[PDB]
């Protein structure tokens, strides 16, 4: 019981809480579907059931589509969909 789905990081104690947590997560008002957290940082998002968590992400408006591992990095994520957010390292 960590609040719906926190019980070490913390998802905003406001967004999608689909998933639980590692130990390394902030998020704020966000929409995250069944992602992993491990090392990362979130901020007014909504992403779905994706593998990204390396640098921080923030979007009034953006949109996510699973993608792998982040940190202000590329990473073998071409196909990830990505469109109006803003992230760079955490």
């Amino acid at each position: 019981d960590g609040s719906c789905t926190n019980t070490n990081s913390q998802l905003s104690a406001n967004s999608k809480c689909e998933k639980s947590t590692l130990t390394n997560c902030y998020v704020d008002k966000s929409e995250v579907y069944g992602t992993t957290c491990t090392g990362s940082r979130f901020d007014g998002v909504t992403i779905t059931t994706s593998t990204s968590t390396g640098s921080r992400i923030s979007g009034p408006g953006c949109k996510i589509s699973t993608c792998i591992i982040t940190g202000g990095v590329p990473a073998p994520s071409a196909a990830c969909k990505i469109s109006g957010c803003t992230f760079s390292a955490n």
